[PDB]
């Protein structure tokens, strides 16, 4: 129904969860991508000087997870009951907590590459085992229906595999889960048309 | 109506936003506080091995902001419309993004004290000016009614003032806002009865 304008860098990054939700709900929007070179001109015009932001009817929303949660309201993706909605939120928060540990902006490319290494080999196995245990034998994180938490797992694991290709080898269940998310038609189409980018 | 069991350390920390919401809604709950010494015994029994957690009818919820958002649903505290709910969420996320930068677990008490210094003197002014600009002359962040975003500002600014006492001197509006939150009867009562703790 309404017109949407997503603004972010030409990368999956923080905006990708929003792009998945739009794809799934078949909601049209302008996927406005900017190059790093353009950022300096744009940054000062945004509320809290950061992206992504969503222009909705001339109102600029910010914060990717706040926007994702807003787009999924009164939708099954958010979770059917209030208890499930909290569980969906908790999983996205657990995954985001981890991805936030990565020093993506680290200037020192030595320390960075060395921290990435620690994270990927020391902490990840703990996150993965709890996540695996949580998922158990359910079809999706929450149960028998897909939620935006499952989308987030696909989004997060994609970048992580770019970092450490063999990261998921010991977790077939987590593998099957991301495979399932990727098989959903609306997502498969998006994945194929989406710009090939590293992060 | 239902029985609640909050589990966390004896500190405001991550669980304080939940304690504010309970106080305001006048919902009874067991405020179970544990000492650091007990943590090792408890940690392995929790889903993702972290606190706070909320036991509701024998179901363990986790992630403070996921729980806070669940408790505030179908309540004015969450924001009246879907657009305002997104804005309330976004403010909480902006404030949490910042507080997360603080290396609270830093072993190296030199680096830590030195990073805290940087954050407090270089980044905070930027967060504070955007926050101030956002609030403008509204009574509360969202407008003419209190939301859990306002609670969060009181919670976050409390710890920050423990760090840098003169941090808010240049922002009278942000000061008036936290003073207003503190004047709400249910909050005033909580503040007075809550255990005096540093963080
Ligand atoms: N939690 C926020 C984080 C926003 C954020 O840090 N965005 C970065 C890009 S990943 C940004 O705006 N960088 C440009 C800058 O801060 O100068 C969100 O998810 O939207
Ligand atoms: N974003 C999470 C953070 C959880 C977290 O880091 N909790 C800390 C206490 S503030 C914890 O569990 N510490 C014990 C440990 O990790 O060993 C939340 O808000 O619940």
């Amino acid at each position: 129904m309404p017109n949407y304008k997503l603004l972010y860098f030409n990368m999956r990054g923080r905006a990708e969860i929003i792009r998945y939700i739009f794809a799934y709900l078949d909601i049209k929007y302008e996927d406005h991508r900017i190059e790093q070179a353009d950022w300096p001109k744009i940054k000062p015009t945004l509320p809290f000087g950061k992206i992504p932001v969503l222009e909705v009817e001339g109102l600029t929303l910010h914060q990717s997870l706040a926007i994702a949660r807003y787009l999924t309201k009164n939708t099954d993706l958010a979770g059917k009951t209030e208890l499930e909605q909290c569980q969906v939120d908790a999983v996205v928060d657990t995954l985001d907590d981890f991805m936030s540990l990565f020093p993506w902006a680290e200037e020192n490319q030595d320390l960075k590459e060395r921290t990435f290494n620690d994270l990927l080999t020391r902490q990840a196995p703990h996150l993965l085992k709890d996540l695996d245990t949580y998922l158990g034998d359910k079809e999706w994180f929450i149960g028998n229906y897909v939620t935006w938490a499952d989308f987030y797992w696909d989004i997060c694991s994609t970048t992580l595999l770019v970092l450490k290709p063999d990261l998921l080898g010991i977790y077939p269940r987590l593998v099957s889960l991301r495979n399932k998310v990727q098989a959903i038609p609306a997502i498969s189409a998006w994945i194929l048309k989406r710009p090939q980018t590293k992060l």
